[PDB]
């Protein structure tokens, strides 16, 4: 038993991390087959980042201007191109450690593991949710650009995130592996607004189900509610509106615990209106929203 | 910036996990050099676990009764012995993926990464603290026995924990890699008391320092205190007593932030006496105690 925020084992991804240097900017790249992926602002000076013209800057870079280091061995760069906000460096050698992989663009509220890296070396691994405003609340210190977020399905690694930016508010922004930013953000050092950071309602619900399964039951109440009546409450508390698709994906959790999804919604409603009274749920003193229903089910073998 | 609970990259440990079967009991083993380490209760039936005589049970096992599977290939068992509560299976083949490693017995309040495994396959990775009562609050579902806890120092893996038991209260107990239990626990299915689960004061302090460094400053107060006067408060709230060694290890955090350790103690005292008033610190609505000072410093490059 027990329930923990848990990242996927990072070994398949560790073997793909490289160091990419252009001029005096060094960050992390991802080495899959004979292509190295990294943030295009590897080509920028600190002054360039205030307002860069990436096309003009890249014009002045040749293959030999990109230094790519996997551990201590050289990769020879035989080609480069810019796909949206990522650079694709063609190298002379296929990574022998390349796993089965796909590139995925994930949906807001979905979760993934981040392998925080520094200078091409993995430093740590932790679980992240893509917030509804398309930021993540990570731990990205200097030199962590190019670190990636991924999910693993048996032996297939789905890369979904590459770290690019910290916004002036201290949250983090980045792209999928085709270089398209999540959210309205740009790789420029300017003030950028994340909208309201609303709570991922379907995830809080799944986590309450996890709590019940693990024997935390105090918040279970005597009320039920309706979808619209809950959403009326959800909107006041900046909760994502709940939809019948969300109800559907909670079905197996509802079936295991015998608690109808709308009864759990009514318990959540009372928690939002009354607070938690200094109690905890699964060791937390607030409502956790970075576990998807799939995350919960992976840790509840009864489902 | 940002601050996250973060485990070490698990790749060096993934390559050492194997599946160990004896009779119809299957759990995880750790394959280092030509020896496989696993919980000795792999040899027990469910009925045996109520009150096992491990010596008598092992008498009836030969080398060929232990089935060891690394992925899909066989390991040939050429010897077995019982070191305290672990079995050491000598196999015919040195693991080619064996990293540099040591066996360490960790101190209460120290932290480590757990690679949760099932049937020899890594499932996830998360950070744990050894509680002062020598339990951990993990996520260990059926078949996770033998999963290990470790720390990594550049390229050296320090194994410190092997999972053995869930106590009837839902917390977890286990051994070091010489098979000596942490705490007073035994590998028998009986009621076993963990004492009072006190809070790791020095860790809460380090995490408050991390909060300051990350710009969470509201709880900083105008008071200072004394070691004995703080401990007087600590004891009432079941906090571990603070010692001059603890003050010493917080020194670099005190130096970076300019906040004397006893001023931070006074801020903590006010938090314990007044609560957090529905505010958060580093996104948490309670005081976190599973970050050591070393953990914090690894994520605060200014220290």
């Amino acid at each position: 038993s027990g329930f923990r925020k848990m990242a996927f084992p990072s070994g398949k991804v560790e073997g793909c991390m490289v160091q990419v240097t252009c001029g005096t900017t060094t960050l992390n790249g991802l080495w899959l087959d004979d292509v190295v992926y990294c943030p295009r602002h590897v080509i920028c000076t600190s002054e360039d980042m205030l307002n860069p013209n990436y096309e003009d800057l890249l014009i002045r870079k040749s293959n030999h201007n990109f230094l790519v280091q996997a551990g201590n061995v050289q990769l020879r760069v035989i080609g480069h191109s810019m796909q949206n906000c990522v650079l694709k460096l063609k190298v002379d050698t296929a990574n022998p450690k390349t796993p089965k992989y796909k590139f995925v663009r994930i949906q807001p509220g979905q979760t993934f593991s981040v392998l925080a890296c520094y200078n091409g070396s993995p430093s740590g691994v932790y679980q992240c949710a893509m917030r509804p405003n398309f930021t993540i609340k990570g731990s990205f210190l200097n030199g962590s650009c190019g670190s990636v977020g991924f999910n693993i399905d048996y032996d297939c690694v789905s890369f979904c995130y590459m770290h690019h930016m910290e916004l002036p508010t201290g949250v983090h922004a980045g792209t999928d592996l085709e270089g398209n930013f999540y959210g309205p953000f740009v790789d420029r050092q300017t003030a950028q607004a994340a909208g309201t950071d609303t709570t991922i309602t379907v995830n809080v619900l799944a986590w309450l189900y996890a709590a019940v399964i693990n024997g935390d039951r105090w918040f279970l109440n005597r009320f039920t509610t309706t979808l619209n009546d809950f959403n009326l409450v959800a909107m006041k508390y900046n909760y994502e509106p709940l939809t019948q698709d969300h109800v559907d994906i909670l079905g197996p959790l509802s079936a295991q615990t015998g608690i109808a999804v709308l009864d759990m919604c009514a318990s959540l409603k009372e928690l939002l209106q009354n607070g938690m009274n200094g109690r905890t749920i699964l060791g937390s003193a607030l409502l956790e929203d970075e576990f998807t229903p799939f995350d919960v089910v992976r840790q509840c073998p009864g489902v």
